[PDB]
């Protein structure tokens, strides 16, 4: 169906370990979208075909306003091309570094709309598992949606895949490679609430290794200005065992919550 004389492309929107992404226009609706642009030689050779594959089949049927949307694909011999919906306001990662560190208001509010969209992913057993702040893009009206769904899954599932970069945004099970569920997307829910009012992950550390013993240890504390509502909505989604992290309408439901969130469930 499509291919890439169907498009003009235009400036680069940003870079991913595989994906090289830019805004384009398809030629005769004039229709204005993202080209994620991946290397077949590349992935070949790291092996994650299986991955491709996923991101594609996931993300192209779920329907919701806090996910983009990934409209189809095509390819070319040297390169693998994805439609994505376009995110006109860039990623939370860029805004972080913007502002320093969020206010309450601005954090409730983007923990209520990555609580909506894991709650409709869960209710399919999707869990995406690489919730973290470059992989959340914002809309024309500044609401948050969750992308890069590559590294998702259906539940129960173990690892077969070498993990790449950081281990900031992983619970336990998933790091010392055990088994795991959908409890995974609500410890990195919880790191993202610490890091949107902190400025930075409650886990971060010099190398790999201390990294480690610091998440396998839950070992975090909390800088003065962090209110106490906040402490416990954190505290109760950080915890070593998966079973005790609260349900998702727990968290919509969260007296702080409620408090400072500007959109409803
Ligand atoms: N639909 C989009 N709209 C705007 N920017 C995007 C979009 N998709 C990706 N980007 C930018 O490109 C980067 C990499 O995209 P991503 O799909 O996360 O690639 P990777 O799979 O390599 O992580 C993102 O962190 C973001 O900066
Ligand atoms: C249903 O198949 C796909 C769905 C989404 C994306 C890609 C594919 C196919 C399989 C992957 N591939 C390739 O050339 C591989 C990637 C290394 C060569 C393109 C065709
Ligand atoms: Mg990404
Ligand atoms: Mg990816």
């Amino acid at each position: 169906q499509w291919a890439l004389e169907d498009f003009e492309i235009g400036r680069p929107l940003g870079k991913g370990k595989f994906g090289n992404v830019y805004l384009a226009r398809e030629k005769q609706s004039k229709f204005i979208l993202a080209l994620k642009v991946l290397f077949k030689a590349q992935l070949e050779k790291a092996g994650v075909e299986h991955q491709l594959r996923r991101e594609v089949e996931i993300q192209s049927h779920l329907r919701h306003p806090n996910i983009l949307r990934l409209y189809g694909y095509f390819h070319d011999a040297t390169r693998v091309y994805l439609i994505l919906e376009y995110a006109p306001l860039g990623t939370v990662y860029r805004e972080l570094q913007k502002l320093s560190k969020f206010d309450e208001q601005r954090t409730a509010t983007y923990i209520t709309e990555l609580a909506n969209a894991l709650s409709y992913c869960h209710s399919k057993r999707v869990i995406h598992r690489d919730i973290k702040p470059e992989n959340l893009l914002l809309g024309s009206a500044g609401e948050l949606k969750i992308a890069d769904f590559g590294w998702s899954v259906h539940a129960p599932s173990s690892r077969r895949t070498t993990l790449a970069g950081t281990l900031d945004y992983l619970p336990p099970e998933m790091i010392e490679g055990r088994m795991h569920d959908e409890k995974v997307d609500l410890w990195s829910l919880g790191v993202l609430c610490y890091e949107f009012l902190v400025g930075k992950p409650p886990f971060e550390a010099n190398t790999y290794q201390e990294t480690y013993k610091r998440i396998s240890r839950v070992e975090f504390t909390f800088p003065d200005f962090v209110t106490e509502g906040a402490r416990d909505l954190i505290s109760r989604l950080l915890k070593h065992n998966p079973s005790q992290r609260p349900m998702l309408r727990e968290v919509l439901e969260h007296p702080w919550i409620t408090a400072n969130s500007s959109k409803p469930s």
